[PDB]
């Protein structure tokens, strides 16, 4: 069991922005900003820095290139300057490796703290971000399939129980969970924010991220992903949708990079940020917490994840 | 081959309606009226009269009592009156079964003619009609799914290339086709009225009716038959979709009623009545025909259809 | 009164193109390409020649530099070549002006007759056209506002009753016009391709042409136009809209091109092929007929609309 | 002017619900019932309670019957029990009238505190509440033109500037403002929820209430209401819209009850939680600040506003 610091929890504010590394920038471009549409913010040689339509902040995602595609980190933004002196001493006091950046790990960042968490995940708590423009009136730049916030990410770890009660205790708030008969959670949902969820925790073999998620304001738009996809004769990297989720009652779509990283685009959230909203537990054997409409199952849903890495910048063993 | 008659073609204006006999009037009444919404245009203790949003004539669905479920007709309007005369002597050269009523075969149907055509199917040809109110701006009963017009119907024969000069010795136009490397016609959709189609011809066991197709106004009403089916526990019955096809390029979704009648739901239509309207040809080994986005292989959809019904109500033998 | 020709009217399929005369090319083209989104299937210094997202002939616009801009020809695709002869026939037997070029009057037609209608109208009849990509499946190329069909003209004109039968006689069916109590026809929506018009006549001096009219897949196709434009900050082109019209049962957008000649978009028909379609008469004081919602009238829609040339390529005098 | 207390604030989750004193009850029930589609969650012969299609707690509007219709009291939901203390505490310091009932001023609240606030209106801050069963995965209720959620109220009062000052001192913070030039305060939309708005200040005479808002899924569900209210023939009851706002980049719809009350549909939000989210500023000459397509203005938008009640019931004096 992970115990609960003394030392109090940084004030988390959501999910903020995800760096990936690449094997083939040029090839990962093609496919976040000429495929996908999202927005440069900054780009050079080395890497690519992208934000969706709404976003404020610099980016969401950033491309690294570097020898192994993998997650480097997951970051989170806090609500204080304060909160990441915060984060340094509950990650310390959790026994957790930790590095601290005045001026930042990637541009547009400023003071920085990157932790190898409990569970594996190389997490990033900052408060200073250089903003940019917002684009979320620029509708002469506005797709057919615009992406226009990011929401979530998603991660793979071996022991639901015990990673569920480390994020609640740094403060993340179960939304929807997945138990069996005696109430063991089996998959849960958690938020900061006021959405669904800021992350969540599903059982395989960790750590690996799942996914990270975006949305878009409509479904008509993710519907026009896929056609442009087919239309690309890039439809075998569409793998798993569209449909409607049970657990988060998400309309859905799942989309493969060129280094097989998944990204998730959805639409339609609802309201979790009362003190006791209600949490949705969903039966195991229940079908429908998959797929409400009983869309076919994808094996390589099940399979697949991205690897993550330590702060030397190596793969995470495998557990 | 079928030899084509020296009788002129009657002139069909587009498919209308068809009836299908249904084993418990009550379930398929539950199905039809509760879940999909279509309006009861006149209904007793053996039939239900059932029409689209934006139809004025009686109807384009009726469901008819019986021990056995089937396709009992197919009907076709033509665009005078004479054209029944003339719909009768072409199937009389022809050498096929017809029976003729002066006050029709079901209500709100003047005279009308009901042929075993040759792939043994039982087409009606009528003109007289009952006008009853065109719904098509009474948003006070449109609902979130609502279905607004019959676009065609899909039928499977074991001789493709047979039944296509037939259909279009009597009119109709091939506008998307499924062919071999040595150009041999696997399946062809074919129009009177200037969409993709009225009917169109699959290979298979057969005669056998695939289904019977309505369309919605947009996507999002489509997602809300599945979501509805869903909240109502009958996820169960959503046989296929949705999806895009690559031919027609419909927006679809297959569904099924209680006597497991296979109902598509679609959107999107493209203008095909110009004469010279290109034909658009697909591979039969071009796996974008089926799933534009690459939708996984639903099996039922390749191995079931609904029986037809001969003129004495007795199942057609099934080649 | 406008005889009816002892000769046989030629049998028009539908509208497909207007030839606009643009006083500033550039201008125009940035108005039609690069806000609103239409396909270039030529352009030189003089001209540029457009195309909807669904359509296979060669243009649906052709926009021609001149020095007052007007219609300079609105045209109709008729069923076969012969036809053409047909037109030409009916129009020297009413004693109109016409004339004839075997090898078309703008590219990618070929032969085909224009005429100084009974009403002062540009019309010109073809069937001869270069097939060009039918971009269709082209979800590669698909904007947020996409046009995808070429519908309609309006016409203004002093004395609806005498043209509409004119139009009628032409076999241009009506599928919902304005009446007073005593019976008169006050405007008129005619159509030959089976959706509400391909023309419709409305009173005032005349003639001038009202709009053209484009259709988008769905509403929020329309309602990006308008976020577009209000991005690009070009708001005050928007004259009329969004709206429901009750006439047509359309949701429409009026704009107004550099020139002011207004383009309407909208989505939404319904189906008219039936021979007795039934014809909806609307009250001269139903204010539902002109806005559905009620929204505020637009006084230039009512005063403003395109002047017309002759086939001298001179302004036609307007009465 | 209005001093900031000593006295912490209540912390404020979000605007929850409104009490509307109605003059007949059974016309109001058909506008908000059997029009808009809001979920009873009780009623009897003097009251209706109503919530939206996400809402968990007991309701989002209590229909009162009354002599004179106004708003009766304009409810936020506090993070804790304890928050209903603190806001009896520091309203007591601002030297304003409240009453504080243990079981609540309507059914489904539990304790509350209700004040005469210093611009006039009548506030109510509570925790506890009656959970109900969350319909938002309930498609089988779901309607063409489904209320989402609750999202905020809007108010009109003689000093915005005076009124701003109070409300961020009570922990609102200002997402868009409107100003001149000189830098002083017109209007203010001000959060707690993390979306554009829980209420707003507009300058005029007041206090009155100009309207309460509710979001819909998507932009199709604007139009369909507009379109119900054509088909029922209470188009007149739409006062402005649709239209997209510069403020707040909401599609939006503003109708009215039967009492004259203005309801505001709209869509679209952006998520406005994080602390030093830019302030958009708009210019006060600037005229996309009110309609970003340029929609005319309605005279009645700018005039008419709803009565508030006093802790007695009986009318606010209007300065």
């Amino acid at each position: 069991e992970i115990p609960k610091p003394v030392a109090p929890a940084p004030d988390i504010l959501r999910c903020a922005y995800a760096e990936l590394v690449v094997t083939d920038l040029a090839k990962s471009r093609n496919f976040y900003v000429d495929v996908l549409g999202l927005h440069v913010s900054y780009e050079d040689e080395n890497q690519i820095y992208l934000r969706s339509f709404e976003e404020f902040i610099h980016h969401n995602l950033v491309l690294t290139k570097g020898p192994v595609a993998a997650l480097k980190a997951m970051a989170f933004r806090v609500r204080t300057p304060e909160d990441v002196d915060k984060a340094e001493a509950y990650y310390q006091e959790l026994g957790c490796r930790t590095e601290r950046r005045k001026d930042g790990f990637v541009k547009g960042i400023g003071d920085a703290l990157r932790v190898e968490d409990p569970l594996g995940f190389p997490y990033e708590f900052f408060f200073e971000t250089t903003h940019v423009e917002r684009l979320h009136m620029r509708y002469d730049l506005y797709s057919a399939g615009e992406l226009v916030r990011l929401d979530h990410f998603n991660q793979v770890t071996p022991d639901v129980p015990r990673g569920r009660k480390y994020l609640e205790d740094l403060g993340f708030r179960v939304t929807e969970d997945i138990q069996d008969d005696e109430g063991t959670t089996y998959a849960a949902w958690m938020h900061r924010k006021g959405t669904v969820h800021d992350t969540a925790l599903t059982g395989g073999n960790g750590p690996r991220l799942h996914h990270v998620a975006f949305s878009t304001h409509e479904k008509h738009n993710i519907i026009q992903i896929c056609d442009k996809m087919g239309a690309l004769r890039i439809s075998d990297r569409i793998e798993r949708g569209p449909g409607r989720h049970g657990v988060s009652n998400a309309f859905y779509l799942y989309i493969l990079d060129p280094d097989n990283h998944r990204i998730e685009i959805y639409t339609q959230d609802y309201y979790t940020g009362d003190p006791d909203n209600p949490t949705i537990t969903w039966n195991v054997h229940d079908n429908q917490r998959r797929d409400w409409w009983g869309n076919p199952v994808v094996p390589s849903w099940y399979t697949e994840a991205s690897k993550v890495l330590d702060l030397d910048g190596n793969v995470q063993e495998i557990i």
